[PDB]
């Protein structure tokens, strides 16, 4: 299947160079897959969600996004024009206020939860969490995430936007996690973005358009915009049977396009997400 005029970010990961525009993917669209989106919610009433984003879960008095920050990432993972992998089913768990804030007990359990709640969904392709979210080190939120994974949950995780080496903010730190850093659109890595030995990939991070609240849609720039392509490919490729969530960041590395972005520190890893989607 071919998308013609995508979001830059789309037709980077189908793509072996920047600078084109279509975004090219098997028609199966991570069809039988689930992705958790921990978040501020998810907007499932917008039109882009097409009936398959439902609110499974808050901590707060309501389960709206009322910040719009999870509804773009789950748009990224899976709306109709701005996701990766766009016949997935989107669940969303609410752990940040509608000012993007959340306690780390509240992330914990919210982590907890998707890992019993995924034997309560039908996702015979397999199950993804994306956590555009983190703060300071952490053993228990480090852990709590090493946890779903362990569950059989592939656990996709924000690097951070600090500029600054990943090692000293969670779930980041986590070994065991897929920990995404962010690229432009010039294969730049993100000027914002985290670096260092546990980051695992690099995903497309700025200028990111993808769904927002009150039906609309929205141009913005994070760590938390990588994630959701990275968890979007994860759901996509494990309905195509190419991988499992214990081996899917593995395989995701494996298949990359290497060595093609800049500015990326010694040490940290050269890989750009790419479906390799030959149509």
């Amino acid at each position: 299947a071919a998308q013609t005029n995508a979001p830059w970010g789309l037709a980077r990961i189908s793509s072996t160079s920047p600078g084109t525009s279509t975004y090219y993917y098997d028609e199966s669209a991570g069809q039988g897959s689930c992705v958790y989106v921990i978040d501020t919610g998810i907007e499932a009433s917008h039109p882009e969600f097409e009936g398959r984003a439902q609110m499974v879960k808050t901590y707060y008095y309501s389960s709206r996004d009322g910040n719009g920050h999870g509804t773009h990432c789950a748009g990224t993972v899976g709306s109709r024009t701005y996701g990766v992998a766009k016949k997935t089913q989107l669940f969303g768990v609410k752990v940040l206020d509608d000012n993007g804030s959340g306690q780390y007990s509240t992330i914990i359990a919210g982590m907890d939860f998707v890992a019993s709640d995924k034997n309560n969904r039908n996702c015979p392709k397999g199950v993804v969490a994306s956590l555009s979210l983190g703060g300071g080190y952490s053993s228990s939120v480090n852990s709590a995430a090493a946890r779903l994974q362990s569950s059989g949950v592939m656990v996709a995780v924000a690097a951070g936007n600090n500029n600054a080496d990943a090692r000293n903010y969670s779930p980041a730190s986590e070994p065991s996690v897929c920990t995404v850093g962010a690229s432009d659109r010039y294969d730049r890595r993100s000027s914002f973005s985290n670096y260092g030995s546990v980051l695992d990939i690099f995903g497309p991070g700025t200028s990111i358009l993808s769904t927002w609240i009150g039906g609309s849609t929205r141009s913005i720039s994070g760590t938390s915009m990588a994630t959701p392509h990275v968890a979007g490919l994860a759901a996509y490729l494990m309905t195509l049977g190419k991988t499992t969530a214990a081996s899917a960041c593995r395989y995701i590395a494996d298949t990359a396009n290497k060595g093609d972005l800049s500015n990326i520190p010694f040490g940290t890893v050269n890989l750009l997400a790419y479906n390799n989607y030959q149509a």
